[PDB]
C-alpha cells in the first residue's frame, strides 16, 4: 500500500472543537493602591511642582474604577534607574534589561498553575504560544520559557511580540486552529504584560500619556487548549467561531512607538465612541448565523480598556449591569493588564460560577462572548461554549 | 432544530492538505556588488585606517560564496543619517523611522505579485502572516499592508515581529494550520526583511559583529496558501509535514538584541557544526514514516546561514553537489535574507523545473524538506511533496 497525502492528513487531523482545559493567573509582589497613586506617582518622578496636573491626575484615578494594580516596578528599582522617572530620557536599554527577564519569569508563575490545573504530564504539550507587549529579544520569551518549564525541546513555538491589548483574542484565535488540526496537539498559552516598558513622569502637553499611567498594569495568564478531551482531562469552555476586524473611520485612534524612550501611547478619536458605535456588527456577524439576538443571554468577557469602554457599551446596547460583573471585578482588582486581561476575566467567570453554584461555566448560560480591543483600531471576536457544573 | 458544535465544526473544517498555490518576491533597488564592498564599507564608516581589519573582512567577503545583495541603505541615506554610521551611537528611532514605512512597502511589491500568479481577486484572502525581523510598531506591519493593497477590513492578521532566520520555516508551518482547518480560507503570507536596523560601523572587538556585514542582505517574499484548490487555482506544492525543535548543546550560539544603538547578533560556539550533527536526526524523524533514508531522492531548500552551513551539510549526509544547487543559487544572487530566503529558494527550484522541462515543480522528484535555522539555535522542518508539471 501507498502511503498518500490525502490518507496522511485524515490522521493527522483532530476530531472535535478546540477546549480550554485549564487557566493560570499570576502577578508581581509590589500590589499599588488606586486612592493614593496621584500622591505616589507625582512623588517619586519629582513633579510636585506641577500643581494643577496632579489635580487632573486625581480626577483620573478617581474615574479610573480600579480600586488597585500589581507592578514588578517598585521606588528600590526606580531609584537605581532615574531615567524610565524622565518623561522623555534615553532609556529604552535599562527598560530592555528589566522586561526581557522578568516577562519569562512572571509568564512561567501562571504556566506552572495552567499545568497543575491540567494535571497532564507537562511532556504531552506539543504547542507553545508567548504573547507579551512588554521588550523583544532573539531567542525570545518563548524559548526562554521553553527552557524554564524545560518542556521537550522539540515544542512547536509561536512568539507574537508588540500586539497590544487585542491579543487576548489573538492568543484563542490561533490556539483554536493548532488544537483542531491536530491529533494530540496540547497547546500552551502565555500572555505576560509588565508596564515598565511604559512607564514615565508626566507633562501638561501630551494628556494623552498620563491616561496610560492611570490605567495599565501587569499580569501574566497562561491557558491550556486541546481537542478530543481525555475523560482524566476537564473542559471549561469551547472555543467555536473566531473573527478580527479593524474599525472604519478609525485610522491612528490607539498608536505605540517602541522609541530609544521606551514605549509611547498615543490616543486620538474616542475610542469608546468608535468602539460602542461598531459593537452590534461584530456581534451581529458571531452570533446571526446561530440564531441569537438577544445579547443579555450571553456570558460576556470584554477586554477592559478602561471605564468608558464598558459604560458606552452597556448604555448602548442595554446590558443589564451585571452582564459586565467579571470583566469590572478584574478592572477593579488588576486594572488593565493588555493581553493578559480577557484570560484573567475567564477564570473570574469560572469561578463565580462555581461559588454561587450556577448551571454553567458562563453563568449558567450556555454561549458566550469574547472581546479584545488594541490598536488599528482592531476588534477580536471569540463566540464560546460554556460547560455544565 | 438547535444548532451543536460538533455539526459546526464539520461545517467549517477544509477537507485537502495546505496548498502553495503562488510566489512571488522583490528587493530594494540599490544593488551591491561583494567584490568592491570591502572598500564602500570602510570608507562611508570613516574607518580606512583601519586597514589589518579590512583584511579579515576581504577575506570574509572572498569566502562569502555572495555575488551580490539588494539594500534599501545607500551612500545619500546614510550620509544624512550619520548615527547609523558609527559602531554605537544612539541610532534606533533613526532606523525605525526608516524600517517602519520601509518593510511594509517591501513587502506590498512580492505580495502584488503572489497575487497576480494566484489569479483570484484579493477579497477572498481570509488570513494575512506578515513576517519581519527589522523594526517593531503598533499598529503593525500587518496592518499596513492591509491598508496597502486594500484587503478587506475583517482579514485574520498574524504579526510575527523579531524570529530571525528560522521563520521561513514558521509562516509555512502556521499558514498550513490557517488553510487545513477553516473551509474557504486563502492565507497571504509575507517575509520581509531590510538590513537597515544591523547595519553598523566595524571594531576589532567584536569580529562576530562583522561576518554579519558580509552576509545579510534586503529582499521580501510572498506567498499564497490553501487547501481544496478550485479548478481554475494552480497548485505548486503540498505542506505535509512541520516540526521545531531546539539542539542540543546551542545554548547562546546566536543571540539578537534590540538595543539604542540597534539590532545587534552575538556568536558563541560553532553553528555549521551543531547543524551538521544534527541534520540527520531532522531527517529521520521526517522521512523514516515515509519510508525514506536517500536523502539524494529528495529535493532541498536549506536556509544559506553561510557557505559553512551548506558546505558541512553536504559533507556530512554525502549528498551530489547537484542536491544544493537552488540553494547557492539565492545565496550567490542575493545573499543572507533571513526568514525570506528559503520563499526565494522555493521559487527558484519551480523556476529551474520549468525552464528544464523535469516533470515536476521539485526538480523532477516527488518529496522535498525545507530548513529554516536561526537563534535558539532552531531548526524548523517542512516536508512538501510537489506537484505534476
Amino acid at each position: 500500500h501507498m502511503v498518500s497525502v490525502e490518507e496522511i492528513r485524515k490522521a493527522q487531523r483532530a476530531e472535535g472543537p478546540a477546549t480550554v482545559m485549564a487557566i493560570g493567573t499570576a502577578t508581581p509582589p509590589n500590589c499599588v493602591d488606586q486612592s493614593t497613586y496621584p500622591d505616589y506617582y507625582f512623588r517619586i518622578t519629582n513633579s510636585e511642582h506641577m500643581t494643577e496636573l496632579k489635580e487632573k491626575f486625581k480626577r483620573m484615578c478617581d474615574k479610573s474604577m480600579i480600586k488597585k494594580r500589581y507592578m514588578y516596578l517598585n521606588e528600590e528599582i526606580l531609584k537605581e534607574n532615574p531615567s524610565v522617572c524622565a518623561y522623555m530620557a534615553p532609556s529604552l536599554d535599562a527598560r530592555q534589561d528589566m522586561v526581557v527577564v522578568e516577562v519569562p519569569k512572571l509568564g512561567k508563575e501562571a504556566a506552572t498553575k495552567a499545568i497543575k490545573e491540567w494535571g497532564q504530564p507537562k511532556s504531552k504539550i506539543t504547542h507553545l504560544i508567548f504573547c507579551t507587549t512588554s521588550g523583544v529579544d532573539m531567542p525570545g520569551a518563548d524559548y526562554q520559557l521553553t527552557k524554564l518549564l524545560g518542556l521537550r525541546p522539540s515544542v512547536k513555538r509561536y512568539m507574537m511580540y508588540q500586539q497590544g491589548c487585542f491579543a487576548g483574542g489573538t492568543v484563542l484565535r490561533l490556539a483554536k486552529d493548532l488544537a483542531e488540526n491536530n491529533k494530540g496537539a496540547r497547546v500552551l498559552v502565555v500572555c505576560s504584560e509588565i508596564t515598565a516598558v511604559t512607564f514615565r513622569g508626566p507633562t501638561d502637553t501630551h494628556l494623552d500619556s498620563l491616561v496610560g499611567q492611570a490605567l495599565f498594569g501587569d499580569g501574566a495568564a497562561a491557558v491550556i487548549v486541546g481537542s478530543d478531551p481525555l475523560p482524566v482531562e476537564k473542559p471549561l469552555f469551547q472555543l467555536v467561531w473566531t473573527a478580527q476586524t479593524i474599525l472604519p473611520d478609525s485610522e491612528g485612534a490607539i498608536d505605540g512607538h517602541l522609541r530609544e524612550v521606551g514605549l509611547t501611547f498615543h490616543l486620538l478619536k474616542d475610542v469608546p465612541g468608535l468602539i460602542s458605535k461598531n459593537i452590534e456588527k461584530a456581534l451581529v456577524e458571531a452570533f446571526q448565523p446561530l440564531g441569537i439576538s438577544d445579547y443579555n443571554s450571553i456570558f460576556w468577557i470584554a477586554h477592559p480598556g478602561g471605564p468608558a469602554i464598558l459604560d458606552q457599551v452597556e448604555a448602548k446596547l442595554g446590558l443589564k449591569p451585571e452582564k459586565m460583573e467579571a470583566t469590572r471585578h478584574v478592572l477593579s482588582e488588576y486594572g488593565n493588564m493588555s493581553s493578559a486581561c480577557v484570560l484573567f476575566i475567564l477564570d473570574q467567570m469560572r469561578k463565580k460560577s462555581i461559588e454561587n453554584g450556577l448551571g454553567t461555566t458562563g453563568e449558567g448560560l450556555d454561549w458566550g462572548v469574547l472581546f479584545g480591543f488594541g490598536p488599528g483600531l482592531t476588534v477580536e471576536t471569540v463566540v464560546l461554549r460554556s460547560v455544565t457544573l
